[PDB]
Parts: C-alpha cells; sequence; structure tokens
C-alpha cells in the first residue's frame, strides 16, 4: 500500500560538511531551507533530502508516499487495525514537509516514518545539479532505497510487509565472519527492486546506507572520482547479485553511514520470483574502507 | 464513470463574430446548423462545438460522454441514488444533439450538463480545417478541457468526483494578490491530464476558458499569429507546470471567456500521483491582456 | 462469451460453381470433403468453409468458437438458464465438424448455430491458396464476419448479446428509399470490429454477405479483377465508415448472397465507444449490381 | 542534371472551371495570381500550378528545377554544346515565375520548358487544402509527373536523356488495338519512378495527363468520390505495373487532358534495373471514360 | 560489371519429370512455354527457369543481367577487348528470352552465357507457387546461384573476374579423399554471397547444383519433406561455413545434377574480406545420396 | 573546405556583465581564463567562447575548424592561390587558443578569422551548465552560427564560398522599410543549415547576433524567462522560415549585439536545394526591443 | 591501406603461465598449436593470438590484414616505392600462419610485421570461451589494438601513416613527471578508434599493452575479478578520454607487458576530427600496480 519512498531527513553534527558533500560530491541541488533544515533536490520535487543539526548523525525520518487523500485514510485505518500508534501531522508539519497530509509513526525499532500524500513540485525552477550528473532515476520508483538495521528481522518484516505493504524481493546471506552470516531481506513497493532492506547488522545506526540512482554509467564513474578525491570511497565499483545495481559506496560525513551511487539495476514486476543469494556482489565491490 | 468531455455549446451575443473566430482563427470546420445553433467540427464527429444566440455570452451546456446504453442507465441510477435531479432527453433533444440517449442535469452551481452516448460520426465528410492546423488531439480523451468557476470548490469537488466519477490529478495554488491564492483543482476521467478543473475565481462566468489540443507545435505557433493579428492574445506562449500543455491564451468574442490553444501535454494513467504546484507556468505564459 | 466465428457451412444448388468460385476467385484452398460437404481452407484449420448440396442456396450453419471444454459447459449452462433449446453434438457430428465438443442450437429466427471447442489443425499441410492472395487475417479474430438478416432486430440483439455474449460496436442507418432506413447493428466478440451484424433487410436469405480479410491491399485489388472477369462484381472498391474495411462486394453463385473481400479494418478493444453512422461508405463502394 | 519537375502552367478556355476543379476537386490551395495566371499551391512553394486563359487548352510550359546558380550555368553550357536554342529569362519573367534564374527553351516538339533555380517559398503562409486531402508527396521528387505525347519517341528520348539528363526507368507496351501497341518510355531524374514519360500517342495534345501524389490511400479514395460527383472519372482505382502508383484518372476541364490522383508508388535509386511490361495495370484501372 | 544471374535454361531427357519436380516439389509457378521450352516463375519476371527437351540433361545456358542498354554495349566492348567471341542475339532470340537485348557467348569451357538487359515482368499475373513456399529471395540478387564445374579453375577465374566482373568472396577446400581436396572459388557480383562458384570437380556435368533461396526456414523444412517423399534427398539440413545458407540438397530428375533449397545466408558488401574454409558445412549437411 | 565554426572571441567593455550573462542567463560553464580572456564551455571542448576586455564591444575573432594537419596546409595553399594574406600562429597563440595549428587572417571587411585544427578537449571535466539547460547541439555542426554584417554582400560571398568553401543554403529578403529590403545570404559548411550568414545591414557591428542550439524546447522556454527577467528580450519566441530554428533573441551586454537561443532546426545534406524566402519568421518572432 | 590488425604473436619465458592466463583469466579458447606456437581463439578465425617460447617476453610479430590478393600486391608495390625492405612469405610460413599470402617486414624500430590476406576460419568449430565472457568485438575492426613504444614518434608516424596507411585519430599528452609529458599518437585504419598507438615511453619493450574488447560491461567486471584473484590488476576500472573504452589493465606473465580488457568505446568514421587530450582517463583508471 505504501507507494514509494519519497524523502529522507538526516540530523547531523556537521551540516556544512553534509552540505558540501550532497552538492559538490553527490551533485544534488541546494534548495534553500525549512525551519533549521537545509533542503536538497534531485528532481522536480521541492525537496528530496533534508539535513538538520543534531547529535544523532543518523537518519531522522523517512517519508513514505501514497497517491492521494483516500489512500492516506486507508493507511490510517490499517494502522488503527494493526494497533500501530500514529499522529496526524498538523498544519505546521504539513507546511514544513510541503505535503497535503501525513501520518507520523515509528517502525518497531524507533525510526520515525511519515506516510504522506500531495508532495510539492516546482517545475518553474528546473533541477540544476551542483556537480556533473546527467540526472537521477526517481519518478514512480521514488528517491532511492536504504538498508535498515534491525535487532529482530522477523519482527521488522511483519511490520513492513503486513502493516505497510512492502513485498519481499529476495534475500542475500551476508557473510560476517568465519561461520556468521546475516540474511538481508530486500523489500519493494513498486518497480524498484527494493526501497527498503532489513538486516540484523551490528551497526549502531538506524541504517547502513541510502542509495541514489543516476541515469548513466558515466555519472557513476564520474561520481566515484569526485568522492575518491574527497577520500570518502569505501568500496570499488561493482554490481549487486540481486538488483544488479552497478555502484560504489562512500562514507557520508556521519560516521558509519554510507551512500551508494549506482546505475542500471533490474526492476520488479508482477511475475517477480523470490530467490536467495550467497554474495552481495556479482563482481567488484571490493572493500576499501 | 463519465468517460470524456464530448461537446460544448455556447450562447453568445455575437454569433457571426464567434463564427469567424472558430473558423478563421481557431481552424474549426463549419458544419451547418441544428435549430438556431451553428455547428463546428474538429474531427469525425458530426459536431463538437455549437454556438447559439443568447445574452449569456457563456458556456450554455457541456456534453459528458459514456460508452454505451447500459453505461447511461448506470449513470441514471447513480444520479437517483445521489439525489441529483435529472430529465431524460426527448426525441427532439436527441435529434438536436445527434446522440442516441442523454440525461439532462446541472452541476451544483447551474451549469447544464448532458450525459449521453452514441454520438453521430460522418466519416464520409472528412474534417477540413478552415485555417492551417494539422489536426486536433481528441479521440478517447474527448474534445479538450475547461476550467469551471465555482463559489465553493469543496462542494463542486464532491459532486464531480463522487457523483460523476472524475478523479483529482493535482492542485495549483494560483496567486491572486499579495496574500490571496486560489487552489485550482484539476480533474481527469481518462488519459487527458484534466477534462474539468474547478477554481474559486472572482469571474462572472461559468468558465474561465476552454482548451483545444493541436497535433504539432507549429499548429500552435501558427495559431498564435492568427489570433495576434486578430488582436485577441491574452498570454504569450508558455508551458503549464502540471500537464505540461505548451500553449497561449486568447480572448473569445465573449468578454471574460478565453480559449487556450496548446500542444504536447503529459497524459494520465493508473499510477498517477496527486501533487501540488505553486505556479501555473513552468515557463512563459506572460500575461498580455 | 462466444470467442469468435470459427466456421461457415453453405447448402447450395450449384456445388461445382461454388467450388470454382471459392478457389479460383476467392483463393481458398480446396481441402477434400466430409460426408457430402466439400471443405475449403484459408489457414491452418482443417477447414473453415464447407459447401454441401441443397435447395436453400443460403448459409446452413455457423460455428461459434469457445476456448476450451469448461467454456463450452459454461455456455450450456447459460443456454439452459436462458431457456434456449440445444442438443449436444454426437460422435458423428463431432467427427464431421472435426471438433472436440459442440452444442447445436438456432438463433431466434432459424439459423442453426454450433458452439464448439477444440478445432482440428493441420500444420503438416501448409495452406496453399488456389489463386494469388498473400493470406487471410484470421487467428484470434476468427474467419471473418457476416450480416444476419432478421425480422426483428431488437429480438435478435437480446439473444446475441444477452445469451451469446456479443457486444455492440456501433450502428449504421442504411438508407433504403426516400424516407426508409434500416439501423444495422454491428456486434463484436473479440478484436474484429464485428463478427456478426444484424439488420432488418427485405432479403429472402439468412444473410446478406460474409466477409474475408486479406493481408494486403494488392490482395483485394487483385481479387477484384478476378471476380470482375467472372462478372460477379456488385460494388466498386470502397471503405466502410465504422470498421474502415477497404473492400468490394461480389455475387456468390447463390442468388442474393454476396461475398465481401477486404483489407485493413480498424480493430476493437476495451475502450471502444458506441457510435452512429448515416452512411455505410466512407468513400467508394458505388453499387454495380 | 535536371533535378526535378518544379512547376506546371496551363493555358485554358475555361479558367473558372479549372479553378473550381483544382480547388474543390483536387484540393489544391488557391494562391492569388501573377499577371493573368491564377496560381495554385500544393505545399510550401509560392505556387506549383498556374492557369492562364488561352485557346490551347493544354500544358503551356513546364519548369525543370536545378539546385543552384552554378547548376543552371552548367545546363546553359550543355544546351550550347548540344546546339539547343535557349533564352535567359529577363527580370520580368523571373518576377513572374518567382525564381532566381531561368533558361527558356523548347523540347524537340514545341513544349516550352524553363530550367530554373531558387524557387520562392512562403512558410509564413502554411498550405491549406481547399478539399479534404492530408497532403501531397513533393519535396525532392518535385510536384509530380506527366506523360508527354511525341511523334518520334527515339528523338524525344535522345533529347530528354542526352541533353536534360533524365534516366530511363522502364517501358510499357500499351495495347492500342488488335496488333497496335505503343512503347511508353518512363524517365526519372530523382527518386520518383518517373517525372516525364514519352509515348507516341494519337492525341492532339502535348500531354496525356499530369499526376499528383497524395499522402494516404484515403486521400485518393476520397478524391475519387469528389471527382465522380463532378462526373469526371475516366478510370476506376487501380495500381500500375511499373511504379505501383495506386490511382484513378479523371478528365480536367480541358478536353483530352486528364489528371491522375495517386498514392504509394515505388521509388527509384542507384541500383534501378530497366525492365519491360506488357500492361499498364497491375490490377484495376478499368476504363470508364 | 555483370549485375546478377537472371535466368537458367536446362535441356533434359524427361521434361514431364522436371515439370512435376519444379512445381510440386520446388514450388515454382508453371508459366506456359516459349518454343519448345516450358517456362517456370519464382516471382514477377515472365520466367526464371526454362526446361527444354535434350540429351544433355544439363544446364543449357545462363542469363547474366545488366541494368540497361549502355551497360550491355559496355560489356560488348569489354568482350571485344578481351578477344572473347560473341554474337548479338537476333529479334527471334530476343523474343524467345523476352529481353530487350542480349549478347550470346560461352565461358572458357563451353557453357553458353547470354548477357542481357530489359527483362519482361508480368505484375498483372501475380506469382502463385505450385507448392507451399512463402516466396523466394530474388530481386537485386537475382534468381540464385550455381556451382560451375571446370577443368582449370585458374583459367575460369580469370575469365569470370577479369572479363565478366565477378569478385571473389572466399574459398573452401573440399575434401575429396584421403589427401585430395578441391579449392572451390565462390564469386559474387552483388549482395548475394555468391552467384557463381568454380570448382575442379570430377563431375561429367557443367554444374553440380543450382540454388534457390526461400523467405522462411519453414519453407525449407517443408520443402525437405516434399522432396524426401519424392525420395530425392541427397543431404540433410545444414548450414554452410562461408555464406551461412541453411539448406538441404536433392537430386533433380537429371542424373548428377542437384538442387539446393535454402534460407538466411549472409550477404556481401564493400567491406567484404576474402577468407579460406576447410569444410563446407558449419553444421549438418550429412550426405544421404 | 572549412569544416565548422569552432569558437568565438568577444572584446567587451563590461566583462563581469558578459560573465554573468553567459553563465546565469545562457547557461554556459565558466572555464577559467587564458591571458586576459575569460573562457566559457558548452560541451567537451576546453572552451568555446572567450571574453576579453576591449572598447570594441563586438566579435573580435572567429575560429574556423578543419579536421587535421593536412587540411590546414591545403587551406594555406588555397589562401596563397587566392592572394589572401595570412600568418601562421606562433607557439604563443597556439597555447592561447589551445589548438595544434592555426592560420590567422581577415575576411574582406576586417573580421579576424583563425583557421585551426586539433582543438583541446577535457572529458575528465564534464560540462556543467551554470543555469538549467539540458545541453547544446554542437558536435560535427560546431558551436552555432552568426550573421555577419557586410557593406558588399557579393564581395563577402565570393570570399566565403570561393576561398573558404562555404555553400549557399538560401536567401531571405529582409524588409527594412517601405520599399527597402536586404537579401540575407545563409551559408553552410556542414549539416547545420547555416554557420555564417551575410547581410548588408545598417549596423555598426561586425555581426548582428550569434546563435546557440539547445537540446530541448523546454531549454529555450526556460532560457526565455531567464533573459526576460534580466530584461534582455528583443523578440518573442518564433520559428524561422529557412532553417526552422525555434528561438527567441535577446540583447547581450554589448549594445547592438544580440544572442539567439534556439532548438530543432532542419539540417542540410547533399541534396539541399537553394530557395528564396520573403520573411524571416514562419510564425512568431514579434519584435520586443 | 592496411585494413585491420588481424593477429598477434608473443615469444615468452613462461608458456604454461601465458596459457593459463589467456584461457582462465582472459577467456580465450585454446586452439591447438602450430610448430612450437600455442594458438588461441577469440572468434571464428583459426587463431588470433599465438604464444611461443622465447627470451624476448615481448610481442614477436603483428599480422596486418588486407582484403584480397590484389590488395596485398598493391601493398608490395607501396613498400617497394617507399624503399621498405620486405620478403614474401614461403609456403611454410603461409602454412604456419594459415593465410593465403603475406609479406614479412619490420617497422622502423624492429617490430616484425606481416601483411597478409585470406585468413583461415573454422565455423564448424564454434568459439567456446575458457572463462565467462559473452564474446569479443572483432569483425571488421580486427582483434583489438596495441600501443607501440618508439624512440622517435615522428619517424614512426611517417611510416605507419605514409607507408601503411593508418590515419591519426587524436593525441593524448601523458604526464610522466613534474614537467615531463609524452604525446601519444592514436591511429586507426577502420572503425576502431585506434588499432595502433605510438608513444615515446621509457619502456624496454616493443609495446606497453594490447587490448581486447568484450561485448558487455559485465564481461569486463567479471574479468576484473578473475584477474584480481590472480593478483594481476594494474589499474582500476575507468574510461578513456579519446575512445571512451571502459576498461581495466592487468599484468601479463611477461614483465612490463600488460593487457587491457574493455567495453563500449566510440568508433571512427569519415567525419572524424583530430583533437588533443591532457589526460588518458575520463574517470577511474587509478593505478594499482
Ligand atoms: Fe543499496
Ligand atoms: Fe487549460
Ligand atoms: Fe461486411
Ligand atoms: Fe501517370
Ligand atoms: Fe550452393
Ligand atoms: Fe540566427
Ligand atoms: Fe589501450
Amino acid at each position: 500500500s505504501i507507494e514509494r519512498l519519497g524523502y529522507l531527513g538526516f540530523a547531523v553534527k556537521d551540516v556544512p560538511a553534509w552540505d558540501h558533500f550532497l552538492t559538490k560530491s553527490v551533485g544534488l541541488m541546494a534548495a534553500g531551507s525549512a525551519g533549521d533544515a537545509a533542503l536538497y533536490r534531485a528532481d522536480q520535487r521541492a525537496w528530496r533530502i533534508a539535513v538538520q543539526p543534531g547529535e544523532l548523525d543518523d537518519l531522522a525520518y523517512a517519508g513514505l508516499e501514497v497517491d492521494d487523500a483516500a489512500a492516506l485514510e486507508r493507511m490510517a485505518d490499517k494502522l488503527r487495525q494493526a494497533g500501530v500508534a500514529f499522529t496526524r501531522g498538523d498544519e505546521a508539519l504539513m507546511q514544513q514537509r510541503k505535503v497535503m497530509g501525513l501520518l507520523c509513526l515509528q517502525d518497531p525499532f524507533g525510526l520515525p516514518l511519515e506516510i504522506y500524500y500531495g508532495p510539492a513540485e516546482i517545475f518553474h525552477e528546473p533541477f540544476l545539479p551542483s556537480a556533473p550528473v546527467s540526472g537521477f532515476v526517481t519518478g514512480d520508483q521514488g528517491i532511492g532505497h536504504f538498508v535498515r538495521c534491525v535487532p529482530d528481522t522477523a519482527k521488522a518484516m511483519a511490520f513492513y510487509t503486513e502493516v505497510l505493504g512492502f513485498v519481499l524481493s529476495d534475500i542475500i546471506d551476508i557473510q560476517m565472519g568465519p561461520e556468521t552470516s546475516v540474511p538481508a531481506h530486500f523489500l519493494h513497493c513498486n518497480g524498484r527492486h527494493h526501497t527498503i532492506a532489513l538486516a540484523a547488522f551490528p551497526i549502531p545506526k538506524r541504517i547502513h546506507h541510502f542509495m541514489l540512482q543516476a541515469n548513466t554509467i558515466d555519472d557513476v564513474g564520474y561520481a566515484f572520482d569526485r568522492l575518491d578525491a574527497a577520500g570518502r570511497i569505501t568500496s570499488l565499483l561493482g554490481r549487486h547479485t540481486n538488483d544488479q545495481t552497478l555502484s560504489f559506496y562512500a562514507d557520508t560525513p556521519s560516521p558509519m553511514i554510507e551512500v551508494e551511487f549506482g546505475w542500471g539495476p533490474r526492476t520488479v514486476d508482477s511475475s517477480w520470483t523470490v530467490a536467495r543469494h550467497s554474495r552481495t556482489a556479482m563482481w567488484g565491490h571490493k572493500s576499501v574502507r
């Protein structure tokens, strides 16, 4: 029922650092501010990523998008039935997020979520990258995806699939040590292979990384050099086994939070078949961190 | 449930003026008369626009099309259930409109509507424009669209969506003054971004303008010169934020009633997402009136 | 529910004449016999048209095809419920028609119909025309169409649509005299604009004509010369207003029964809209008979 | 060396008749006048066909187009070398024809020809047909073609090919009587199968007919009805053996001068092979005159 | 300079056998006769293959086609210069071959050749196969190809390439025995990989086989069954190493003369590179004879 | 022989103004400096436009590009033969222009030209617009075009065509007053309709305007708003008669020097035909200056 | 005049190492031997790369391919005229290289070259990679390219371009140190951006590296892992500035000789323009050696 991941908000110790990072390195377009949040664009939306000051140095909230007012009410009904606590956003928050309506809640482990509809668009102010990137693949598939760290994967799954409507794409057993592996669960809610992945990682953050998809392979290759020059590279170029995203990872200014910049993944449809993978990389992705 | 806007009828103080306007300027094909109404064609339909003498100088009625006899009966049932008053058209009116069946009613604010099915087509008399226009985009998306002025938008919405079946595409807050803006609601009932838009405008007419879509950009550019020569231009070429219709506006011979001539808008489908815009123009559309 | 018109059987006074006609003029492939019926092919089916001796000089029966055994049983249930009398074909008839199952019945006015499934195909004996025709458009749309003459159109309609599942495409008012016109009703049951049309014609036959669709326009042009040389032409080339079939008509050896040979008609889909036409010809089709 | 047939001028006894004919029947756009010549357009050229008063009731002259000033001078040199008499057009004639330069001459049998370059175009006045025709195929292939009647075909050939540069496409032996046939020679100077054809016909005119090519088959079918209603049809629809032009012929208001309206012919290229045909019609083209 | 192989003439001991073979097995269309030669068509040409009575039971002559009259004269000049004896065909022979002009000669080893231009075409009598074959690939690439047996390959090469203009495509060393192999030389004169191949085979005939190319793979598969039923198969289906023709061979009624029926070979262009192959078959082509 | 217009250099009274103009308004990418010239990029070239301080406020020089070293030498030979004075650029100038070789000269009326080869490209520094423009159409067609003002058009023509190799596309008679018109000559040297146009305009500058071609129509529409906001618009959107460039004009910071921003013009090829036009605008282009 | 690089032969100290390398790492297909040379295939050619024992540990010879026998003779004539010493290969060498003819020579600095024609192909033994690679891009563009180290670039250029016919694509100044850069010259002889590049590198080998082009990007990514596992990687993935080859470099078992494995480069045509680049990498290609 959730249609796609619409936006992301971070609370960070170094806002200027994040600002230079999202613009000069990632290529996002600086789009003013809202309250104490610096806004960044990747397309026609008024904003896609917000950065506000905070000791968390983590993802502060994620906006899950539905297609209309009725859709939002149906979601409220679903939350009620599932016994999930939520608060309807007030005029102030609606004004802040630039949405027509939203329900604020949390997943089983504390990550604030905001189900909303009616996002603001500013076509009269065409997107202009701050670095050389031909553009980002968003649209119906949203802004990108992120891997959510959870203490209990089965519990996170029930909520994301049963309450929010995400559908399992596949699983990848991620080798942690000699005989230690974590089964990462990749979920989709539209054509993007996965919008949210759940994994029991020994990480002190709400997420491992967030991913943005560029239009061309050169976008990625160019982006890799920009981040290598910034000395932020954590992995060499590679392609994933399940979604086939060709990408590289890099450190954001927030310790233990990374960004993935990729291109050309496979998409999901009705006939999608659940499968299991033993490795995350088809090829490449050698760790550099 | 209404499938598309099929026809439009105007009651005007200057019929010869409207006649020269629809033909020499807009390019429509004169198609004889019915009663005291001059008929005009834009394609294979026996008529699409009718012009009759009247002090109103406004839209007299709008024909909403359904795909068959059963569809019309289902609509009657819906009107009954909604408590909406209607009268089945008699042989005379059917003969006049050249339709197989129709229900006559009014929207909440007095605009006569006629739900019909089985329109007449005259393929043996191929459309021939009266001015240089390659053709119009009609077909499944109907004749075009119009913006309906209403005193109460919420009330108009309930009727058009709940009773007639239109679906909200998006909203554009139209700046009226210093701190005055009107939220225009754009509704679709097929692939055309919108067939009817509702807005609380301080206009003494039932509508602000009606829109026709030509096949090429040159059609529009050529049309702009024809209307500029007639001195009717009210806006320069531009493209809208929501549907991306590239067009210009011009005054019809009826004061405060305009026509929009455009090309290449985006179309709507199942996956359409409701959004909000702060401006009507992506670019251009500078007021000239 | 009927999926398409699968076959046609004629009972004629001059079988050799019909044989030379279907082969040398129309181009069908002679395919042996079954009982006292000469069989003719137009594609991979064991037969599409059968010709047997008889004083009728008219269509003897029409095979309406469904996609499987269950489909046929569902149709029997429907006939039962509608009070329509029918007999399940015996081994003998199944053997004769080369089908896996069939129900024999009659429409409201005596035309024998046979609802069947599991037709026989002989791919090991590729279709070979008897005259120069690149091929026929059949497949999912069946063998072609025919216009059924009826005394009561409303009564025929109820049966064909309500009992058999055909859907109205459109209507054409056919001028008969000074102030006499017959509203022909065109029905579809798949992508072919119409498989059966009903009209109250003052003709002493069950049908006016049957139609076959060739692959190219040259097929038709070539066919016209072949039939003109046989002196059978009844109409010049033309294109119809509703389906846009480009064709010509010719007399079969059975008096008052004609054949239509055409190309490139428009096809029907979910979004089809019922409409009315005042003429049968878009252009051409001048009577020659 | 001649690049294409650019224009045609007729001298006729009934100008109003020719005017109604070229516009209401053929669909050409009336384009004012030059001297005592009424001009008609088929596309972006200022004019393509001119009609002036005269007892001839025949083609008065044909404009053969080259691509530039040098090209015209090279042609003058060629005429000089071939001993062909010519006169360079004066300012007056250049003004009249709306060309940048032209050489006036005659073919071996008296038909005035004008080799020119730099034709005038009026894109600011888009072509608008006077009858329903989607458009004409001109461009690099010129306005169309015409069949030139000559007393000596071998003599006409030497001139058109050796002096003017036309290249033989093929020949069609046209049966005249019991044992009388005329070998028509079809010549091209660009992609159009033929721009000029030569034949020893017992006709008292400089040409048999001129041909115009419409964009669609419906254009032709529609045109046939328009001319049949005018009672001018001389041949039924058909397709030619050599160029495969699908067309019909009709009488112009000038006795023994016809017009051919067609669609979809084959085009010529480098690899074209000369061939011989025994008939003019692939199919159709039955004489009606 | 020769443009393509246009026709073939055989002199055979059993004409009725060859007639049933070319029609019922190969699928060619019987096209009457000329003198004592039975003619057969494969497309729009008046004839492509001729069969006349004779003790030879071999290829009697091959028609090499040029694009026009000048081309033929240029070829005569070339023959003169090369000292090759030739005779211009008289009206009688021109009438017999249905060509506009031809030069009769012989290759270095006695095979009569006829260089001609202006072949006759009969589009008013569309090709109609005598057996199920969708059509043949001819056109600019001619009727097909044949392998010419010669006592001296170097001598044959000089003539075919130096005098007639054929260009070497490649060579295939054909294993004859333990340590005996014949280098077959494949020559092209257009896009067809080869129109004539030369090889020093111990065969008492002028040729080994002639080849015809069908439009689809099913054409070939179907043809194989037809000839297997006739018990004429000499090789199983296979694909050649150099041209990639997928085909099978079969015996004609003339002992030691075979026919090849194939599909989908590669074509030749300007950039073609000469190469050498050790086998004739890429796969398949197992001998059955 | 000149292959395309590679670069442009301006000498202006207000460099900061030109800098803000080329970047914020036009969208070019600032690319450092060379000597006292500020460089700007539109694609992969190290620079395309240079701006240096000077009282001229006009085009200082134009770089005409050839494909290699030999090409440049052939051009020197041509200049020698034509008696045109030129100087080979020294290491310093080569270093300044970033080219491998260049010849410096002047056209008949003082505009410095530099024929060069081997331009520098910096793919490792991807083009990044300074304003929202999807990109520019350059490549084989160079950077764009410019209209050169000359006192004697015939004299300018001889030089540009006879010495430099440009080819005339067409002419447009530009109405100056009541009975005063200037015949503008448009020249091409590649697929771009024209790279240089010559016209006898009463302007005190070397050029009237220079033109840049964007990838999309939205690029232009967006650009128009940016320049209108800067209050520099001199013409409304429109499309030209000859090249069909859809564009608008605007004033550069240099008085009487304008810029044209357009999209979608037609391109030129071998078969191009010289023609004459009476107006510059197909539609639109209303003067605003 | 040389058409493409056909083959390469190496003389190496460790043949088994090279064998495992070309097969298990690169993916080439082992194809037996010739004399003391192990042969390897990448496509339909009998062999593309040969490896023989030798102390050189360098490229032993390069086969330059022409399209036919005449072409080879024309090349001999050219060598004679240029005073370049050469020896026609004997039966033995022809047998060894599997070519129909070849001329053996050396470039100005000792690298043996063999101009040949008529290479052997074995389609009956389809290419089968020894490692996972979808295939290689060869065909008309040959096997790949190599960078030739030379002491005098101007001298090497004159020979390769003036004697052998290669054409300069572009130049890249390769930074060697603080103020030391080597101008690498890239030459083409077909569509491949470059087949041979010349550069004054301080390397004790005849070449720096040879390049092979795979069909997909995954081929390269997969290949990179295979060679990284072998610990041979010398550069990370990257894309070149001039040809845009996306690739990585790796060490062959021969010290100071590398291999480049890439995909998707740009191709060259008639309109190619010579240009200069300051870096070899568009992005990536970070040194790892
Ligand atoms: Fe990821
Ligand atoms: Fe509108
Ligand atoms: Fe019909
Ligand atoms: Fe004609
Ligand atoms: Fe063969
Ligand atoms: Fe311009
Ligand atoms: Fe390389």
